[PDB]
């Protein structure tokens, strides 16, 4: 039922984001929401080149490094890969199939090219400063400290692809496959969709954030200033992200756009929240195996874990769920100098 | 059965292009064939801003132009919008699901990427030339002789994309599906996404290239300048686009990558061979309607239909086809100046 162009003339001002009509034109002119068209230009503004950056002293860093510290540095780097890995090929096609206007069919396209970029810049840093790069890669499918996340992040996106496969080629209805029954729900696909977003959500806003403080703590002892210049480029990115994904989710709950999945976000509010606390409890105990074998300035297990308290409560509060953690000004406003 | 990231580790350099393992890693390192870095990268160089480009002459060079002018100016720029606003999406979402190299997975993601913003630039042009921009947009949906040339396009990617969850969903085999035999066959689907690359090349050899020399034809009496150099700097982008489907159709005749992928393109040679051929005819068939108000000197029914011919014969012998036309010189030299 999926179609690359539906051949019905619509009004994309009236579609829903998501489960409406396929999108058939792309055009610029006008928006149903405004944010996303932003957002896009923003992002085209922004454009950068990995390669021009200048990594050539990272190497020497990196070499003069205590061997826990050279661990906290390269672990970090490994997940940040990873997480752009998955970026920069699930939004689209995880979302692309399910949008139903313009302006963020090509925000999503725009937002996962963008990661794509992140993922060039890795390869840049890490091939200036180990020697023999496929070490790093293939530590980063099996490694067990971080393959959790990603088996938990992985998991959303695969299983609302899953569910949108069968949606579109069997329609609603309870139907029979090679004996056995399979249930088609909308509703229970567009909690799917929700669920997988707020997951997105969180993996913007803490999950990279907790990276970058990792990152800067190094640039701060003015090492690995080379790495330090990407990361903060990307984290200007990722901030344009989050407020896409914010945005999504709160037009979705504010009933401007289906009233049913309006009813949804109130409805799941209590699984939300977990799903947060969940991801904020797993960065948690990563600074655990990150610190195993020391810590060092500005960083170590109390300061990190404090990051994410601070940081989660803020995030969960931008859209519309109670606050976990104990408020407290922020533990490292230090950070500021390389974010926004 | 689809997965954003495989959990098994491996070799990326010994998996063919498509229908292996999902891509998990994002690395740049090192790759299968390094022609799809150098497009990559030879895209990322090319990187523009549409509404950087000055059109605000081209507002009055349009109303300046005789009613049947303003028709062939519209109508070409109409079906470069569709074609455009097909190739933003349909790359990925059907070609990404089926890809098991990180080089290639990025290039697709790259080439759709750079397809929004010559959506963009359409929008750019046509806000700035006619009062009511819905009025044009509305038109590719619902005008028959534009969904008559484009014919084939949406039906061939839309059957890819519900093979391909049948494959995921069910795996290869015979199912029972709401009491309906499906067949599941690898060796049919790769017939289906072979048979979807031949027609994208000449999507992107033929198709676009018909459209330029309409637009081109402008810029030689000077006029719609800003139009001219947007579709330059359009026309650059095709050229790696079609450089790309060149090499993937090359690289899997050549039996070096899935030999089972070697056999079908010689079953299938001689439906490439009509593919081309019906492509060739409906660009053909559109003169009847480009030029139904008039024509113009230089640009002519006659002209289009040898052009096409003479570039139908150069595309087709780049991948090893037979020549269907008669051999001729270039009829409209005058473009080289304006292509690459
Ligand atoms: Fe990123
Ligand atoms: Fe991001
Ligand atoms: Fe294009
Ligand atoms: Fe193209
Ligand atoms: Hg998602
Ligand atoms: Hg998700
Ligand atoms: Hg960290
Ligand atoms: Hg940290
Ligand atoms: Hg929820
Ligand atoms: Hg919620
Ligand atoms: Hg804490
Ligand atoms: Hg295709
Ligand atoms: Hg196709
Ligand atoms: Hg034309
Ligand atoms: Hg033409
Ligand atoms: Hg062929
Ligand atoms: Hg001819």
């Amino acid at each position: 039922a999926y179609t690359t162009f539906s051949q019905t003339k619509n009004d994309q001002l009236k579609e829903p984001m998501f489960f409406g009509q396929p999108v058939n034109v792309a055009r610029y002119d006008q928006q149903k929401y405004d944010i996303f068209e932003k957002l896009i230009e923003k992002q085209l503004s922004f454009f950068w080149r990995p390669e021009e950056v200048d990594v050539s002293r990272d190497r020497i860093d990196y070499q003069a490094l205590p061997e826990h510290e050279k661990h906290i540095f390269i672990s970090n780097l490994k997940y940040q890969t990873l997480l752009d890995s998955i970026q920069g090929r699930s939004p689209n096609v995880a979302l692309l199939p399910l949008i139903s206007i313009p302006e963020l069919e090509t925000w999503v396209e725009t937002w996962a090219f963008s990661e794509t970029i992140h993922s060039r810049s890795y390869t840049h840093i890490i091939r200036n400063i180990v020697n023999d790069p496929s070490v790093v890669f293939d530590d980063i499918v099996t490694n067990e400290q971080i393959q959790k996340r990603a088996e938990g992040i992985s998991s959303y996106y695969d299983e609302l692809i899953e569910m949108t496969s069968y949606w579109h080629l069997l329609g609603e209805g309870t139907h029979t496959v090679n004996g056995k029954t399979v249930t088609v729900s909308l509703r229970e696909l567009k909690k799917k969709l929700y669920l997988c977003l707020m997951s997105v959500n969180a993996l913007e806003a803490i999950r990279f954030y907790v990276s970058f403080a990792c990152s800067f703590a190094f640039a701060e002892r003015e090492l690995m200033e080379g790495n330090a210049k990407i990361i903060r480029l990307i984290a200007r990115d990722e901030a344009l992200h989050l407020t896409g994904t914010q945005h999504m989710l709160n037009l979705l709950r504010s009933g401007a756009d289906d009233p049913e999945m309006a009813e949804i976000a109130e409805e799941c509010k209590q699984e939300c929240y977990d799903l947060f606390v969940q991801a904020a409890q797993q960065e948690k105990d990563w600074a655990d195996y990150l610190f195993r074998d020391g810590s060092m300035i500005g960083l170590n297990k109390d300061i990190l874990c404090q990051y994410v308290e601070y940081i989660t409560n803020i995030r969960m509060q931008a859209v519309g769920l109670d606050l976990p953690f104990n408020t407290r000004s922020n533990p490292i406003p230090w950070i500021n100098t390389w974010l926004v």
